[PDB]
């Protein structure tokens, strides 16, 4: 008799139905008789009989349904259970601390060659699902962690990456988290370790699937933060780990200083992660004012000193001498300095500028960094070379130093992903394991070409989740005459070739506005409205429900498969160009230092179309591989343990989609093998009697002979498949050792008598 009834904060609340009038239900909530609220037929769900229990797999649900998939995780996470299963795919809710014991090697072992089902849910147990398969199957795999900032997407990666380095090496590929966090995670609203850049992580293995090395894909550093952040963000970590923990010597050596003596960090956070013990650590000539006021940031995770450690200790444990580490710290430093150069306005009319005096220690210390000489680096910065070298505009002056900065850094990233894979490479491999970690769809008050590219990416993907997940699923179930209840998805094509069509699409477009004598955002903004009039896709942002101001040559909205977003088109032109002006790109090439040199070894190259192919080949890698799902949940907004957000939560399920596919996977049959298959493993084993039998019908005394139930597995045309639950009893078929099989025949044939 009680269900579950919508509740604003709360998601569902329980009650019983007292009611029923035209579209809606009286319900009365428990434990308070007498008080009814109305409900929307269709937002009533059956709740289960036991309120206390848990289910390790939401399968075992006896009414699966959002609600009570809700109330499931929720139990289990007020018990420290993060882990739970929709069949094969994994929910893994943000604890927001660190519960004891459960990623230790003891536990990893614990996982090794254990069928799905037969230990509690892990992110271990996918892993290992992955590298069974990959075996059996001889077939390469992709591990995808989806979901929100801050939900554990980038903890679950390297999760699935020490598990299987740990379970199937002979390490680095663990060892170069820190250098990549070092330099591409950054302090955001949402995640004080937010991933600012996307990757794509393969663990390769040889023929023996045994560890043979690994290969990092990177995508879309964010490279406008590297020069302003808002207040309650930082630059990325490097800057902050390097002036918490770099030693007198090597301070003085970079002339660095506090936070807040740099613009490229001081009109972010300038405080550093510490606690009680890491804060004695820090010198007092490390910490700036703003710290010694408000104290250090907490997090159980990040402390900018401790991190600054363990990142040296990485950079000499995956095989990087003390030359290149600092090599990689007079690059950062000589950004921070680039940085603090400032510009007046010269000339009678303010149509020049001049490098402002008290800049002069800032451009020395860029310069002697950079091995650059301060003069081309003050005329490079303050003049334009034309087709006659013109005086800059003080704005024009701030782009070009901020341009310069962007490219140095972004390719200091570039060489230090390049050296993370050269620490770990292979000849030749047979398969690999890799697992995604991009950032899922987002919006914001103002959206930019950074979110832009991200949401794209996320279309993209979306649409590779529809095809394996209910596409090609479902192709084999009717294919195979399963009658499985069919689920639809409306195509996002549409919205693909809007953003990606060539010579239409808008990376297309913005491109040739690149490529035009006068660039501009407006000529782009109006170019895309005129070519897509028709587009329901598309619309200009007066259609918005802070866009009523937003001229139409000034955004675009674009109904995504998450809901519409209005892009600011401001700077999509500057920031769709990842090359430098010939001027700073020349000095930079010419620089003294050979390690700078190396970094760089109409001046225009598509952020936009380079991203495209990067993607284009992801999604080759994910289309040829088997896929693992891990939908990460963030369970609230305050990074606080023990604190669920029901309604929060439950958006979250609906958006991913997971609510969506609930009956199909429950309803589904993930584990097949063919008759064929199956009877020719078994054949050399059996006797007369049993070899006669056709394929289909041996496959039928086998699972009766071992008490298989009917309602367990299902026959189909050429194969067997059986049901979420049932991996165990799957696996114990498919082990292909002699005893096993000689074992399972004297079964059957003990049976048949
Ligand atoms: N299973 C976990 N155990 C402990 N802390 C976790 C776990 N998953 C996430 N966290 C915490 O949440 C923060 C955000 O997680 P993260 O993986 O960086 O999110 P995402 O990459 O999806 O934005 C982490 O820095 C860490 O503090
Ligand atoms: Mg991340």
């Amino acid at each position: 008799k009680p269900v579950w009834a919508p509740h604003p904060t709360d998601g569902f609340q329980v009650g019983n139905i007292v009611d029923i009038g035209p579209d809606s239900l009286t319900i009365e909530p428990l434990n308070q008789k007498g008080k009814t609220f109305l409900a929307l037929i269709n937002q009533v769900f059956p709740a289960e009989e036991d309120s206390k229990k848990d289910v390790e797999d939401n399968c075992s649900l006896m009414y699966l349904n959002e609600a009570t998939l809700l109330h499931n995780i929720k139990v289990r996470y007020s018990k420290d259970r993060i882990y739970t299963y929709v069949a094969n795919i994994l929910i893994a809710v943000n604890p927001y601390f660190d519960i004891p014991k459960i990623y230790s090697s003891e536990t990893i072992k614990s996982y090794q060659g254990k069928s799905l089902g037969t230990m509690p849910p892990h992110v271990f147990a996918i892993a290992d699902k992955a590298f069974r398969d990959m075996k059996v199957l001889k077939l390469s795999q992709s591990i995808i962690v989806s979901g929100e900032s801050g939900a554990g997407k980038t903890e679950n990666t390297k999760f699935v990456l020490r598990y299987l380095t740990e379970s199937y090496g002979t390490d680095r590929i663990v060892e170069a988290n820190p250098l990549l966090e070092a330099f591409g995670n950054a302090k955001t609203v949402r995640n004080n370790n937010s991933s600012r850049f996307g990757k794509f992580v393969e663990i390769h293995f040889n023929e023996k699937s045994s560890v043979v090395g690994g290969f990092v894909s990177h995508y879309l550093l964010e490279k406008s933060r590297i020069c302003v952040q808002g207040k309650e963000e930082r630059n990325y970590h490097i800057f902050y780990r390097l002036c918490a923990g770099a030693s007198e010597d090597i301070r003085e050596r970079l002339h660095l200083s506090s936070p807040d003596n740099f613009r490229y960090l001081n009109r972010g956070c300038t405080r550093y992660f510490a606690n009680k013990e890491t804060d004695k650590q820090i010198l007092q000539n490390r910490k700036s004012p703003e710290y010694l006021k408000a104290g250090s940031l907490k997090d159980p995770l990040l402390d900018d000193h401790g991190d600054f450690i363990r990142m040296c200790t990485a950079m000499k444990k995956i095989g990087l001498d003390d030359e290149e580490k600092l090599d990689l710290f007079r690059v950062v430093a000589g950004v921070l300095h680039l940085g603090n150069i400032d510009f007046e306005e010269a000339g009678s009319t303010s149509g020049g500028c001049n490098l402002k005096n008290k800049s002069t220690q800032a451009l020395e210390y860029c310069a002697e960094l950079l091995g650059l000489d301060q003069d081309d680096l003050r005329v490079s910065l303050t003049t334009r070379v034309m087709l006659i070298k013109v005086p800059l505009k003080v704005e024009q002056a701030n782009n070009a130093r901020d341009a310069l900065a962007k490219t140095v850094y972004s390719h200091l990233f570039d060489h230090v992903v390049n050296r993370v894979n050269q620490c770990f490479p292979f000849e030749t491999s047979s398969y690999f394991i890799g697992v995604l970690d991009i950032a899922g769809f987002e919006y914001f008050e103002h959206n930019s070409f950074e979110q832009f590219c991200i949401n794209y990416c996320n279309e993209k993907l979306q649409q590779f989740f529809n095809e394996r997940i209910l596409k090609e699923e479902q192709e084999l179930y009717q294919k195979e005459g399963l009658g499985v209840n069919e689920v639809h998805y409306v195509d996002n094509q549409d919205c693909i070739d809007l953003i990606e069509a060539r010579l239409v699409g808008i990376l297309d477009i913005l491109d040739e506005e690149n490529r035009l004598p006068q660039p501009s955002d407006q000529h782009f903004t109006s170019a895309v409205h005129q070519k897509h009039k028709d587009h329901f896709r598309l619309s200009i942002p007066r259609k918005s429900k802070i866009h009523r101001n937003i001229r139409d040559d000034e955004g675009f909205i674009i109904r995504h498969f998450a809901g519409a977003v209005c892009y600011e088109t401001t700077q999509f032109v500057e920031k769709n160009n990842d090359a430098l002006h010939m001027s700073l790109e020349s000095l930079i090439c010419e620089s003294r230092d050979k390690f700078i040199r190396e970094l760089f070894e109409l001046s225009f190259i598509s952020v936009g179309n380079k991203f495209k192919t990067q993607l284009n080949l992801l999604l080759d890698k994910l289309r040829s591989t088997g896929a693992s799902f891990i939908r990460c949940i963030k369970p609230n907004l305050k990074m606080t343990s023990h604190h669920f957000e029901g309604a929060q939560i439950l958006s979250q399920l609906q958006c991913s989609g997971m609510v969506s596919v609930l009956d199909l996977m429950q309803g589904g049959f993930p584990s097949r093998a063919s008759f064929h298959e199956l009877y020719n493993m078994y054949k050399k084993y059996m006797p007369d009697k049993l070899a006669r039998l056709d394929p289909r019908l041996f496959c039928k005394a086998l699972f009766k002979a071992l008490g298989l139930n009917e309602i367990d597995y299902k026959f189909g045309l050429t194969k067997v498949f059986f049901r979420p639950g049932k991996f165990a009893e799957f696996d114990q078929i498919m082990k292909s050792d002699p005893d096993h099989l000689a074992e399972l025949v004297k079964r059957v044939n003990h049976w048949l008598i």
